[PDB]
């Protein structure tokens, strides 16, 4: 019950005590492991008055422990003050310090995130005074500019007002702040990003004038206080993009590939002390494989493998020539090369997983553990030559947390 | 209760009812997932009385007679009756030949970490339950190797030695695989040969094996019959099919001196059928290319040839973001596949193998109500997401008959002397 994880490449063994603090459920049982389910019910997300105070107490307890004020007057006073506020208002407000700690720890606890060694350097933008979609746009432009930083990317989260009665939710309808559009052709194929075909249609259905290109930056669709969402175009000078070329193949630039520099997830829900922040876009920097392996080479995405292997003149007759694997490596060399050339922050999967092993070491030593989801942590190429492949990981759910939530168009009372 | 799994590349959704027939435990709880634990308590086998044995037998026989469309028949009830009296009077029981064949096929069919299970029904089962000595084991294993190898046209096979009785007369193959290369720790700390096999190599040498001390020395068989001290046997070299590894474009690749054997034959697992434990049950199939090209050759703790291969390719080795490791890895795996195909030795690449597993899995859901699958093990160790299993949700649960791990015998064996 005080669990051991072993690294089978190095024989390092770590003892996990942190999982005993786990609160939420995994979706597994003794009879069945659901470790490969993408979205179990638990990972998705009104709070009654009774559920809220224990959630607040557990959070304030760990907060005051983290500042070595556990059991202090200031601790008990804050517990009482929040306890009174919940009794009266049926909710409560976080102190700035508690909001910042909560957001950093939601990242720290994100068991699927390989980049968590950076978790404590997150820049938290308090947007809880926001009231309109235009204000949300302003907060998001400031986030994008701060985080992009002329290509020296910086981690950031912007936190909009917390859920109240569920009818006044703040929501960013986009899945990411910056994402390329997707159009169904009459021809039957897909232009641009197929993953965003439905969202691209909701944008057009709301007024957007699509250039119908291959890499059209989507507008923001912002919902404040539960109102109808509104379109806003992000200033192009704020959207850093990188043309993709290859350091050896001159024909690579002719493929016309580019990608955006800033990965900014915008559709998740931040849970702190029972409070639910339905609009909390956060951003870091890319691991190369997200673009090169998933975005460019997933069959349900840009799906460029065949085209690249063609230009490489690879034997595509048989799968055992591993033409897909060759092409895959070259595409991913090009992504890393392009970002590094344009001085846009990016990390290769080798450095990132090595960092995560170091991070796990640190968390086990200083925290007693590190929830980690192997299915997600292991990169989607060259898995076993990265150290995380050989790392046993314990997956459990700690709070504060980032959770998934239903897409807004399914829920929005129009 | 029904459970759904989704393929996120095709949106195909399958419904699992088979997990309801699951008896054993996973290691996970509502509060922790142990999905990535390599050798969890539940997948191993350290010792079993007449108390729990008849329901295990009854459950198996019910499954068996259902599969042959004889559930509730007179043959079914008489067999249950017969097994029951044999248990209470002798404390164990013997499987019929048909039941053993069924049991071994279904143990493979239930192996949730095995990507090659489309083949499960075409398993050649060799009954070695009349074996009594290590020499008899050697003879059975030789015949298995020769049959399974079939001059490179590999055929799946399993050889099943007598079941455990009191845990003091076990049959065991001390080798982890029937064919495997020696590993030698040198005084300077480096390893010659396969570092994974250093401990077993040292046992063989202690038992009298004259080691050639090369990089690819086929290990001797260390065979334990009836709980006696194990004995050394050399597999006839004419029975050990090997492939020199060359590359279709890089002529310097052959000069690395690499080869591998053609027949992957796991020999240290435990086969559980109807509560009976078969502690010596070597089984063999054919290789997926990445087992050799990725894991055997490129694991840092194995042959670890990435450095020298990338040196000879003249890749940028100063920074990892050149992906020199990924580039060399692909070329090594091309070479492995090219060499086996050129020598007409059966092998499957990870694209073909994972595509077949998806078809197998969908078929199993339709005809069986499910297919237990361990994503962590099914996804190949390179190019994971450009194979279709990466995108496939999988439910992992334990069905019997099963293959289980057991502790290495040198840690449990009571030495006779
Ligand atoms: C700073 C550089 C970062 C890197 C290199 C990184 C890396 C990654 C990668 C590769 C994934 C898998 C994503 C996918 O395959 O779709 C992921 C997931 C995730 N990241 Fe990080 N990330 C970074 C920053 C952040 C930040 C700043 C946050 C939050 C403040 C965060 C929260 C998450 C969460 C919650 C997930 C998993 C979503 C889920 O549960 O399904 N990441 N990360
Ligand atoms: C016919 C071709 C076969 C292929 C291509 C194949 C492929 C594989 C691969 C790649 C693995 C992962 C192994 C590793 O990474 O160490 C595996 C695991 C496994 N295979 Fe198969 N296999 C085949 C035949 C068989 C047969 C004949 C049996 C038994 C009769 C079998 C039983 C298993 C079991 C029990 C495991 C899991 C070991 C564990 O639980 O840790 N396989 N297979
Ligand atoms: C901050 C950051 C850093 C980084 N390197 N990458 C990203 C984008 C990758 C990414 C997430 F991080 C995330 F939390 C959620 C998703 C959606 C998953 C949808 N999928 C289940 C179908 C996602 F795509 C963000
Ligand atoms: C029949 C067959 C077909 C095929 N293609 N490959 C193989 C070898 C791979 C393999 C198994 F299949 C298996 F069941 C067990 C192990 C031991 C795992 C040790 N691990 C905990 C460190 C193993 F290595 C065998
Ligand atoms: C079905 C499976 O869980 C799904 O394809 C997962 C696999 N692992 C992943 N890992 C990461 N990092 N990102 C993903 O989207 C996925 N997809
Ligand atoms: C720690 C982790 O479970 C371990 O490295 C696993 C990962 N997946 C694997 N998958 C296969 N096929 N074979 C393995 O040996 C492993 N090792
Ligand atoms: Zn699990």
């Amino acid at each position: 019950r005080f669990l051991k994880v072993k690294n089978w490449e190095t024989d390092v063994v770590l003892t996990d005590t942190l999982h005993l603090k786990s609160t939420l459920e995994t979706g597994c049982t003794e009879h069945i492991c659901m470790g490969s389910i993408m979205l179990p019910s638990q990972h998705t997300r009104v709070r009654t008055k009774d559920q809220l105070f224990p959630l607040a107490k557990e959070f304030l307890d760990q907060y005051y422990s983290s500042i070595k004020r556990f059991g202090s007057k200031a601790h008990m006073d804050r517990l009482e003050e929040v306890n009174k506020e919940i009794e009266s208002t049926s909710t409560y407000q976080l102190k700035d310090t508690e909001l910042i700690y909560g957001a950093k720890h939601a990242w720290r606890n994100a068991s699927r995130c390989v980049g968590r060694i950076q978790w404590s350097k997150l820049q938290v933008f308090d947007a809880r005074d926001c009231t309109t979609a235009h204000g949300m746009f302003n907060y998001i432009c400031n986030h994008v500019k701060y985080a992009t930083n002329k290509g020296n990317l910086r981690s950031a989260i912007t936190i909009f007002p917390q859920r109240t009665d569920g009818k006044h939710d703040f929501r960013v309808w986009n899945s990411q702040l910056i994402r390329y559009a997707g159009y169904k052709q009459p021809d039957g194929s897909t232009l641009g990003d197929p993953a965003n075909v439905q969202f691209t249609e909701i944008c057009i259905q709301q007024g957007w004038k699509a250039p119908r290109g291959r890499f059209d930056v989507l507008p923001l669709l912002l919902q404040a206080n539960g109102n109808d969402p509104e379109l806003f175009q992000i200033p192009p000078e704020l959207v850093l993009e990188v043309p993709i070329r290859h350091p050896k193949f001159d024909w690579f630039k002719d493929l016309g590939l580019k990608w955006y520099g800033l990965p900014a997830v915008s559709n998740m829900l931040l849970e702190i002390g029972g409070l639910e922040f339905s609009a909390c876009p956060f951003s870091g920097w890319y691991m190369g494989t997200e673009i090169g392996v998933r975005d460019y080479c997933d069959n349900s995405r840009y799906n460029i493998l065949e085209e690249v292997a063609k230009k490489m003149d690879l034997d595509m007759r048989k799968t055992s020539s591993l033409w897909k694997d060759q092409a895959l490596v070259e595409i991913n060399i090009a992504v890393l090369y392009s970002f590094q050339s344009d001085k846009v922050t990016i990390v290769d999967h080798h450095s990132a997983t090595e960092s995560f092993i170091k991070h796990m070491e640190n968390e086990y030593r200083c925290r007693g553990g590190c929830p980690a989801d192997w299915v997600w942590i292991v990169p989607p190429m060259s898995g076993s030559i990265t150290p995380v492949f050989h790392q046993e990981m314990l997956n459990y759910r700690l709070t504060p947390s980032f959770e998934y939530q239903p897409d807004p168009w399914n829920t929005h009372v129009w």
